[PDB]
Parts: structure tokens; sequence; C-alpha cells
């Protein structure tokens, strides 16, 4: 058994399609106008292929096709379709559309399924727009508010809530109601070790805890003609120091922790005068407890330290954290199996970023597949995978949902 | 024997209320309309103290108090109007109203001079709105061409010369036109040594040369979750590791050179991604030309080194730069002779930053004055003096003045 790989590769064409962006990929962030199109177009395929669509308060989209047992909870298959503004075409999308490939899979060969299958978009899981990332997921897994995530606001003062009035996908359905017999997501690597490695699949046993540890740099702005050294208070070398740091805490954790940093904001970040205030998110991984804890508390110390070093005020807020993900054993083990059954190279791996899956782990027995991409590249347009990669992973998909939605025939 | 402090404050608080800022200071930006209204009373005040204004092709305002020598040329009193966007309200004004102030105590008692007097208002210093700083008078000292200073253009894309044009001070005088004798700029120190020495006045004896290197890194944009730690190619974390070569260098420079960085620009500059480019500015300066050679080779050898170290890509392009200026002996002498004579505590001092000073040094006897300011704050709405402070020195400069001008009695 297997999915038509030329019928997946169309319709992650056709999404392409939809809020393109400014280099062959996608800026389709959530809840744009450009985003009510791509849920439309997606309402419309699973429509056509004989799903009913549900909406929640935050527009999350689940497309059931039914079980022939009628107290069965349902098999999910999840991801996303919104994007980062540099959004790649595979990123979220190839989840999604995988979940309705295997729908029109199964519906080809007239399968019937003792669980039905719910192909599922989560809303704004990028927290490109509206942060936090993984939003909808978060609160159906509990771990925030209707009234915390409406709240959000985007780069141009627009609330979540308003937002998802303004193009009607408030959903009716009252978020985290449904109940999953299981849960599975294929996604992109976003990292380059299946490549490298030359595996097809990508058997996801963990994700990877965090820390987002954001850094406010108090220095003294000072002309950087007209102070002297002695009297600077640097909160840019500061911070220089500081990165330092991460990469030495980063590298006395390896193997299989990351930490760095990719948001650094000087004020005023003029050439001649030195920041009156710097701030930058150390961004710490691991899958292992003990690390992201002994990570947090080094920076925890030695990051004041290095500020008062140099007489720059430091206070730091953790604006994110989940502790490191297990996914269900049992659910890993299929998709391991169908890996190997199916002939296609696998591999264990770590999911290195956050999904959707991460939050539905907490509620449903959760897991993750993934495919490679090209040179590790994601949240950029020129995020590549072939139809060949985008096929092997979405029978793994297949197989793995079928043997857990159980089939009739 | 001394000026009107009093007056002098004054008209600094009266210029102080054109284009206010958010906080006690001024946004009166080179060419916008409030910096068109700071120049119309500034030519109002002029032309009640029995000035005739000249102006040139770039907007520089010169106002002439007649000598009685009708073939002596004049001794200029310059500075500027024009601020950054949080600006200071002493920074350049200071000078130009101390200008005027020399003039009216001149007027007050009736004083004739040999050589003519003319205060100067150049446009442009600040370099904020449209790049370089010292715009105008860089024209007048033949460093760069009107072509060159008429098409640098705004963040917005309006070009000095429209702009020029639109508020109608564009010129008619031919720019570098005008011979002078001497050129006394009375400015704010910019930094903390004044105020630290308790000296009243600062002795200008040079200006510091500096260069700017705008220093480009290519990383590889890479999700700091997913992307395990070997393979990253991390611009951040390059641009770390040059700051502090930047600082050491600095250090192994001592006494008198700095070197630091005001700007950092991270591309995408996301929480969860690593920089694709990063761009900043090492500014190093030194009144040393040796120090500052030294500092810039070393800066060329090492910093591509760092970033090869983490497989950035490097590219440097020198923005800015000018030697050391050695400010006129006998000006100097002057400025020295009258703070002691008068009984004001003063200091040699080495100017920190460009002014339009450095670049009439080329062409005239130059020489500046300063007076300190609160904590070395400039370039921002705090920047603060006492009425005591701008007397003393004006006073240092009104005469300075009159000795170089020569009474007639
Ligand atoms: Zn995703
Ligand atoms: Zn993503
Ligand atoms: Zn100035
Ligand atoms: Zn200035």
């Amino acid at each position: 058994l297997t999915v038509n790989g030329d019928r997946l590769w169309d319709s992650l064409m056709d999404m392409a399609k939809i809020g393109p962006g400014i280099a062959g990929g996608n800026n389709r962030r959530t809840l744009t106008d450009e985003d009510a199109e791509g849920r439309r177009l997606f309402q419309r395929w699973c429509e056509a292929a004989g799903l009913t669509m549900g909406v929640d308060r935050m527009g999350t989209m689940f497309a059931t096709r039914p079980g022939e047992d009628p107290e069965a909870l349902p098999v999910y298959i999840g991801s996303h379709l919104d994007t980062q503004p540099t959004g790649g075409k595979f990123d979220g999308v190839l989840g999604v559309l995988a979940g309705l490939e295997v729908v029109r899979s199964l519906n080809d060969l007239n399968i019937k399924t003792k669980h039905p299958i719910v192909v599922t978009n989560w809303s704004n899981e990028e927290g490109a727009r509206f942060a936090p990332a993984m939003l909808a997921s978060g609160v159906f897994a509990g771990i925030h508010d209707l009234d915390y995530a409406y709240s959000r606001t985007d780069t141009d003062g627009k609330t979540y809530g308003e937002e998802l009035k303004r193009i009607g996908w408030l959903g009716e359905e009252e978020v985290g109601a449904r109940r999953m017999h299981a849960y599975f997501e294929y996604h992109i690597e976003q990292g380059p070790i299946l490549e490298a490695d030359g595996k097809q699949i990508g058997v996801v046993t963990h994700g990877q805890g965090l820390w987002w540890l954001e850094v406010t740099l108090t220095g003294k702005e000072a002309h950087t003609g007209s102070t002297p050294m002695a009297m600077r208070v640097n909160a840019g070398l500061a911070a220089a120091r500081i990165l330092e740091k991460v990469q030495e805490v980063a590298m006395a954790h390896q193997p299989g922790a990351v930490a760095g940093v990719g948001q650094m904001i000087f004020t005023p970040n003029s050439r001649n005068v030195l920041p009156g205030k710097v701030v930058f998110t150390i961004d710490l991984r691991t899958p292992s407890q003990a690390k992201l804890d002994s990570m947090r508390a080094i920076f925890e110390r030695e990051v004041p330290a290095i500020a008062e070093e140099l007489g720059v005020g430091c206070s730091i807020e953790a604006i994110g954290h989940f502790d490191p993900v297990t996914f269900d054993a049992v659910l890993v083990g299929r998709v391991r199996a169908a890996a190997e059954r199916l002939g296609y190279s696998h591999m264990d791996i770590i999911s290195g970023a956050g999904h959707d899956a991460c939050w539905t782990a907490r509620v449903a027995p959760s897991t993750m597949i993934f495919c490679p991409c090209v040179d590790g590249l994601s949240h950029n347009e020129a995020e590549e995978i072939s139809p060949e990669w985008a096929a092997a992973g979405c029978d793994v998909l297949l197989h793995a949902v079928l043997e857990t939605a159980e089939i009739v025939q």
C-alpha cells in the first residue's frame, strides 16, 4: 500500500499558490486573507474527499472521515497551513496535506477503518504574527486559556480574536473538547540530520524541551567618539560576551543540547551611540531534562555576572518554556516498523523545534514523522523537499495511521 | 569683560521650543520644516543684532557683523542648529547662539573690530537624516562635491537637494567661496571628562581621527531548535566575538583611543532563526595617526579571521574616515589664555567627535572650545548643561574672538 505521491505533490504546489511569498515560498501568516484562502481551499479538498468539517473557537480545522465503530475515538493527523512571513512551501503544509492524501488513498481503495480519521489544521502554529507559537494546540492541551490566546496582538496591534472573526473562521466548537485515540504529525525536519545521514524517514522519539530567556541589558547611551573606554557602560559588549558564554554553555552540554541567539535588538542602534538598551532571547533546547535545567541555571547565574562585569544592568524574563516531550512509544514503534517494512531508510531523531504534536502529547498518544529538508533550511522561502521525500514519509504515515485506525477489510 | 549669560540662556530656551522632542530635548533634523523654523528665528535674531545674512547653495547661514577694515577676512564663529531625532537642546545650538551672544555683547558695548565677525549655522552637521554628518562644512572644505551632497537621500527616499529647496534655504552663495581669517566653534564636550575633572573650559587641541568599518557577516539562516550546534554557521556569534576583539584592540591602544559598536543589525532577527546576515559598524577613533592606522590594520586582518573561524562570510566597507585634526596652535593658545585670564578652570581636551570645525581646519586656522555636559550625555534629550557652564565658555569665546578680530576700541 502506498500513497499517490504525484497527487500529494500537486496539492503541495496548489497550496503554495496561496499567499505566495517573494521568492517561490509563502507569506501566508495566520488569520491573513491569504490564510483564509488556504483554509477554504483545504476545506474544498476535504469536502471533495467525503470529510465533514469541524472548526473550533481558535479556528483549528478538523476534517473527519467516518470510522465503522461509532464509539471509537478518532486517529488525528495534524499540522498547520499558516506560514512564516518568509515561509517555506512544506513547513506545516506537508503534514496537513499528507493527512488529506492518506484519506484520498483510503478512498481510492474503499478502505473502512474502525477508528475515524480526522485531518487537522491547527490555527497559528508559527507564532510569527501572534506569539506564542502553537497557540491553538496550546489552548487545546490546556496550556493557556482562550482569553489569553484571543488577546495576543500582532505588530499592527490587531488582536488574534478580532482577526479570527474578521476572516470568519471563529468556529463553533469548544477548544480541547475532542478526545483523540492517537495523534500523528508528519513534518519536515527543519534541520540537516536526515539529509546528511541519507535517511528518508525520521522516526521522532522525543521533542526537545526549551527555555526562551529574554535578556534586557541596560547600558549608558554614550557617544562612541567622545566617551573614553574607561567610562563606557557597554551593553552591546555585554550582549556579545553573553553570546560567547551561550556558545560555551551549549558546547559543554554536547551531545544533544543547543543554545543560541536569533534576535538581537540595540536601542537606539545608531552608529555613533552605545546602546541604552540591548534586548535578545537566549534559545536553549535539549531532550535531556538534566541538561535543560543545567543550562538554564547556568544562564541565570552567569548572564547577570557578565553584565555586572561591564556595569550593565540585566533582567531576564522566561518568555517560553516546555519540558522535553516523550512521544508515545507504541506510536513511535509503528512509524519505525512501517519505515522498515516499506523498505525506506530511517533513523530515530529528536524533534529540534516545537510543533502542535508537543502539546497534543499532553492529552493524547502522540508522535511525529520527519522527512528531510535540503540543507536543514526552514522558515525561509528556499525551504525544499523532493516529491520522493514527501511521498516516502506520507507512506509511513498511511501505514502507521491504518495500523492505529485498524482496517476493517 | 563678559557676556550676558541670562540672554544666552534665554536664547537657548527659545530655540529649544522649536521642533521639541519627546522628553525635554529636540527633534529638529536637517531640512525638516522645524529646521526651517529654527533657521528663521536665528535669522530674525541676527537681523535685529545688525548682521547681514548670506546663504550658500547648501543652506549654510552666515551672519556678518561689519569690521572696520574693508579688506580684512572675517573671524568665523560656527556650529549647527540641526539636531539628532533624539537631540539635546545644546549640541550645535550652543555654538551658534554663543556666536549670537558674542555679537550682542559687542553691540551692547559698541565695540568695533578690525576683522568682521561671521556667525555660522552649518547645514546638516548631525548626519542623522542624510549621511554623512558635517555635510555642508564638507562641501565647504572640498571634502565632497555639491552633486554628492545633493544626492544624499533620507530613509523616506527624499534627496537632500529637493528638501533644501522645499524649505527655501537653497542659497545663492558658492559653497567654500568665503575665506576665513579664523574659525571658532564652541560646543558641548559630548563626553564626561570636563565634568569629571571639574573643569569649566575644554581647550580643544585636536580632533580625533576615525574609521567607520561597516562589517557585513554572512551566516546560514538555521532554526535555533533543529540545527545541531556542529552544523551552525553563526553570524551573530561571529559578530559577538568581533565586538570582544574590538574592545581588546581598543584596550591595547590606551591611552587615547576608542573603538566600539553602536549599530548592530541581524536579519531576519527572529527568536528561533540564526541570522542570515549581520551588519554592524566598528567605530574606531584616536588623535594618534599611528594608533588609528594600527587599529584599522588589526581589524582588517582579525575581523575576517574571526568570521572564518565560524565559517561566516565577511566583507568590510569603510563608510567614513578622516585623519586626526590639529587645531591651530595660535587660536588654541588664545582660548587657553582667555580661560586663564578670566579665572575659569580649564584643561586641554581632544574633540572625541567630528564637528564642522574638523572640516574648516582644512581651509582656515580653526579651533574649538568645549563646555562640560552632565554625565557626558549627548545625542539624547536629557543632554544637560548649566547656564554657568554655557556662559563661562561663551566668555572664553568672546575673548578669543575679540583678540583675533582685534578691538578698534
Ligand atoms: Zn511547522
Ligand atoms: Zn514553522
Ligand atoms: Zn554638534
Ligand atoms: Zn551632535
